[PDB]
């Protein structure tokens, strides 16, 4: 089940120095967002810090949104995970794709250009009307 | 792809006092929910407080579930996200939503009544059924994970 | 909406000393996960431990995956969540399913052995391939559209 989603690059390192987000195994359901940095970026613990991508994404259609997560690896070892948890995508949205990384836990960890720091799924979505009742039954 | 989902309005102040939840833009995935509070609520660093939506919904379709997440400002910016991080809402719940409100951050922060404090989002989904089995069909990950793949 | 899953045991204890996973409705969205130990595990205020559940499944569908979601009591009232916030399990994974369990809260914990410490759901997912463009709410996001 694919769907081409339009992409427009910001920082010219990308698709060069740093590649394109892909998928780590034909199986996975996140692909790999990068960290677009002239510089290593050393978080202490307690720290957040927001991480450009250099890229845009323009998914367009209103059934289907993109949901930020970290990786299990970072996440669990290391506590790299999201400062917003979860990073949900609209599909309006054309702005350039930002990683809020937290330090959860309790060691230092750095941050190289480049590092696969976090991933991101497309999933459907529903968007509900609600109809106002009195009582269910 | 639009679902009517029924909604009671338990909370009177819903409608009243503050808008009813809708979707901020057009093309947004998530509604944002707001807090159904008498009084404004100081939430000290690493504390927790419980806060209604004043809303109960009744999905009641199986194939569908509700998630709600925090937002990304409050979150990245303030610290002010999930206590059990997502919440997930089964189609056959229909008591009031409630939000776990933590505070991860390093700075106090104080809950407005009606300030919009998270989002939901509805998704559909699959329940399983389990077939045993003594040998997987294998594959390239195989049985890898937690960071197998590597860091660049 | 049912979709047929391997699974395989690889601790005798499930399925014996405690059920194998269940929808409890069925209406209900997520399955709970049992933890699979021989000892108890304590938890200090914002420790994490990795906890085996004595199975390993194979999703094998590539438009599907599982997210490994806390349960919302022990996240809100006692601060016990997962340690990479959610767990994304991938259709071609067929490891053992670990849960990291992380004490974010101020008090300290200990997970027992068989104690339903996390739940999963089963979604739809779409694998995107990339179309470059120069030119394509707005670029509106992080709070553009207020709190009030
Ligand atoms: O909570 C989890 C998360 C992941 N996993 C396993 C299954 C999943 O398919 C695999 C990899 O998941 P992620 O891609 O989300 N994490 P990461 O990218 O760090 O690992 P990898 O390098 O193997 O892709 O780890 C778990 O058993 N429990
Ligand atoms: O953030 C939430 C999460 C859940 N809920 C409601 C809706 C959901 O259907 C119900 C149960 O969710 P969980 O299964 O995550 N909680 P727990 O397992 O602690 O309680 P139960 O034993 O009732 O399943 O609680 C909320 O109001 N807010
Ligand atoms: O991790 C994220 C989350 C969101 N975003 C962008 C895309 C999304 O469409 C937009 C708004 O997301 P949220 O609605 O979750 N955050 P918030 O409600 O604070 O901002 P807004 O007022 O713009 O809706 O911000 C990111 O770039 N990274
Ligand atoms: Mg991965
Ligand atoms: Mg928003
Ligand atoms: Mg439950």
């Amino acid at each position: 089940m694919m769907k081409k989603i339009d992409v427009k690059i910001l920082d010219p390192r990308v698709g060069k120095e740093f590649p394109l987000p892909t998928y780590a195994t034909s199986g996975s359901a996140g692909l790999d967002l990068r960290a677009c940095l002239n510089d290593a970026v050393e978080l202490a613990p307690g720290d957040t810090t927001l991480v450009p991508t250099g890229l845009a994404i323009h998914i367009a259609d209103p059934s289907l949104a993109a949901m930020m997560l970290p990786r299990s690896g970072l996440g669990h070892k290391h506590g790299i995970v999201l400062g917003n948890l979860v990073g949900l995508i609209d599909s309006d949205y054309h702005g350039q794709l930002m990683i809020s990384v937290w330090n959860r836990g309790q060691d230092s960890f750095t941050i190289q250009p480049g590092e696969r720091i976090a991933q991101m799924i497309f999933v459907p979505v529903v968007q509900a009307e609600f109809n106002l009742v009195e009582d269910f039954d």
